[PDB]
């Protein structure tokens, strides 16, 4: 019974969503991925499930999980540093002290887990978030998890 809430991996719609994930838990991941014409439906669920693999497995963590597609959310991703070396790009941000690291290995499960394991002993290269202040948010429709048009 005593056991926190299952993980919940949400897509960047709004920024209620991003700001209320980033405020309610101590640290958030935020998924930079390529533009859906890039990877079609099957790169963007590869992607995808090795997020949720490694949510469950830090759930104990009881840390957010965000996702966004490239260019979606440009504030965003001037804010993180992020747009100039290609996509996938990941963040983790502490909402109460406004800094971040970016993930520097591979976008993958050793990778990821590598930089999450850092974070939880807490011995990470961090960053002040742009401006010192969440970034603006823009208003996204849901993927329809399909492959795009063109």
């Amino acid at each position: 019974y005593f056991q926190s809430p299952p993980p919940e991996l949400l897509e960047i719609i709004n920024e209620d969503i991003a700001k209320r994930t980033c405020e309610e838990h101590q640290l958030c991941v935020v998924a930079v991925l390529p533009h859906i014409l890039d990877t079609g439906a099957a790169g963007r669920n590869s992607y995808l499930e090795v997020l949720l693999k490694l949510a469950d497995k830090y759930k104990k963590k009881m840390w957010g999980w965000l996702w966004t597609e490239a260019g979606a959310q440009s504030e965003l991703e001037t804010a993180l540093g992020i747009g100039g070396f290609g996509y996938p790009a990941m963040a983790a941000i502490n909402a109460r002290k406004m800094k971040f690291a970016l993930l520097k290995g591979s976008f993958s499960e050793q990778g990821i887990n590598e930089f999450l394991r850092e974070l939880s002993f807490g011995r990470g290269s961090t960053a002040p978030v742009g401006g010192g202040a969440f970034p603006t948010i823009v208003e996204r429709e849901p993927w329809d998890g399909r492959d795009g048009e063109l």
